């Protein structure tokens, strides 16, 4: 699609919304309660906070909002029906009454990882539609995000310079004396500043898979800092990682980095469409282990990537296999080599094209 | 041990807290409790560690799951002992069941909250893979627990509070006309980083918003209101404030409303003490509005308790607990709502015997 507004052109989400009202009927899904952020701005194209849509199998869908919100959401949405409240209880109230008035006897809600994905809101949902069999529809819901269109493409693609900008600010500021946190702190100002409305920026000086700075941990000479970002255009995101060699590395930090480089080199071959990623999972931990290190392998080689930093196919807490298939965001590799200096990571996001990988970050 | 803290506690205070909380535990009956929210996590463990993942039996050592790699790392930094490492998040799921079925556990408790990780993939497959165990909701004791603060935790606080006098002064000198919500943002944001803020979160809105976080293509007109909404940490401790800035001249309904949120803060200031519920005031609340020709620009909500949450119980709501000693509460949280803006001030206090002491 071309001369496409800013933010997208409202039909891209009538459409979505379209196909996602056909997929709740071929499961006999009558109506779905969407309170995940990132299937909400999938499906009205619009961040808003708290979000809260209800879509019938058949009809308009209805997005709630507080007293006041109404005019600027609809300025940025297709939605039309646009519920106000005044108190919480009044939403459950109003999607309890439109479970009643569209009749529905099996209703879908996102078993998800992200807010408002909470328990509280599912119990009273019980409590107060006994009647109503709650279906999980996160199968649904990722599924039509895992293939991507042109224009979420293009999105991924301006992230991605937008992560460059940011791991270009911490490679000119990392150097021994600085915190994590202040080196984070440039980082997230770069990137809000080129457009990046919900970033997020690891940084970390010890080994941590999930490296969320602290104000009390500082660059030591003769070291690795390892950074990590996420960051979005239209809210939609692109990875990457950078491993950082502060002075000169020891022998157990350039044998990791050998390593690493040479298990990337084997997952960017392996990684074509058609191929499980098992099957790739497999060669990098067979790799691992002729290096002898065995035990240094983590799993989750890579991750789909969209409205979420990670979104399948990922790891989970197993049925059938999931493949490689065209269209695909992928960030490679996502897991860090661990060692006691340092999380060795080196994070790019890519998208899987007919016949080879095409590096966005 | 030292009544003098170091610059992240003493371990003494979590190991405290923990066996305050076994006890809670065995109490109700309750044989072990799950704990994967942030909060609760930090409050026990003394540490932040992505993801949050603690078992605590009712009778034992706790035990608590990282990856591969940071076993040390943790161990560096919280008094707990008991850690385990796992190389799939597959591998983490299966060691808290072993832990739960080895102890024969019949009552386990999770937080039902509404922050990570407490989310809904891992309470469904949780209780797939234990069947015939009853999952209880525990946020009632731990929030029991956190919502009276012991010292160290208001000193925490106080500091919070001084870091988001930092943000908010920065937010007072750059807003201007032209610039974007987002770019204001960016700015606060890194003040409070640069001064210790761990995980802050700013607000910043041109239209009235209630969760304002910023748009980039929302800017500073001529004549208008910009509202700004901070809470942020120290040692993960946060204090809450937001203050409504006018660019140019006020109109006649801005000025309206801003006078009457004045007098709505003295009211939720002199009825918010020690022993009366919340709702008694929200109540009062509500019919000043409602007399004073705002009843459609009202919200519901009027305080929170602030800690290891931006906002965490006790909060007015519909379903009694009484303001406490040693309660923080910040005041007001909803904003009123006109067309040009979320008209909000509010700021976090310390309950005392007479009186609520502004630490922002
Ligand atoms: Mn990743
Ligand atoms: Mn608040
Ligand atoms: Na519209
Ligand atoms: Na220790």
């Amino acid at each position: 699609l071309y001369f496409q507004g800013t933010r997208g052109n409202q039909k891209i989400f009538r459409k979505r919304m379209e196909r996602f009202q056909e997929a709740l009927k071929e499961k006999d899904i009558d109506a779905a309660v969407i309170r995940t952020l990132s299937t909400f701005i999938y499906l009205t194209g619009t961040k808003w906070l708290r979000p809260s849509l209800f879509v019938p199998a058949e009809g308009e869908p209805t997005v709630f909002v507080v007293k006041g919100e109404a005019e600027e959401f609809k300025r940025r949405s297709w939605i039309e029906n646009v519920v106000e409240f005044q108190k919480v209880e009044d939403l459950m109230a109003g999607v309890v009454k439109l479970i009643q008035s569209s009749g529905a006897r099996r209703v879908g809600l996102e078993f998800g990882v992200e807010r408002d994905a909470y328990l509280l809101f599912f119990k009273m949902f019980q409590r107060l539609n006994p009647t109503v069999e709650v279906v999980d529809i996160l199968d649904i819901t990722m599924g039509m995000r895992m293939i991507k269109d042109e224009w979420e493409i293009e999105n991924i693609r301006k992230a991605a310079k937008i992560a460059n900008k940011g791991m270009k600010v911490a490679e000119e500021i990392i150097k021994p004396g600085l915190s994590e946190l202040e080196i984070a702190a440039e980082i997230y100002r770069e990137l809000m500043l080129n457009g990046s409305e919900d970033p997020k920026v690891y940084v970390s000086t010890t080994p941590r898979a999930h490296a969320e700075p602290f104000r009390d941990l500082k660059v030591k000479e003769n070291s690795v800092v390892t950074v990590v970002i996420g960051t979005d255009w239209n809210h939609y995101y692109a990875n990457m990682a950078r491993t950082f060699v502060v002075g000169e590395p020891n022998e157990r930090v350039k044998k990791a980095i050998e390593v690493k480089e040479k298990a990337l080199e084997i997952a960017l071959e392996e990684t074509k469409v058609g191929v499980p990623l098992n099957s790739v999972e497999r060669k990098l931990f067979q790799f691992f282990k002729e290096n002898g290190f065995e035990d240094s392998y983590l799993a989750g080689y890579t991750h789909g990537v969209g409205l979420l930093i990670e979104e399948p196919p990922m790891p989970t807490i197993p049925t059938r296999a999931t493949k490689v298939a065209e269209n695909m965001v992928l960030s490679i590799i996502h897991t860090p080599l661990m060692i006691p200096e340092g999380a060795i990571k080196h994070e790019d996001t890519y998208l899987v094209k007919k016949d080879e990988l095409e590096k966005l970050t």
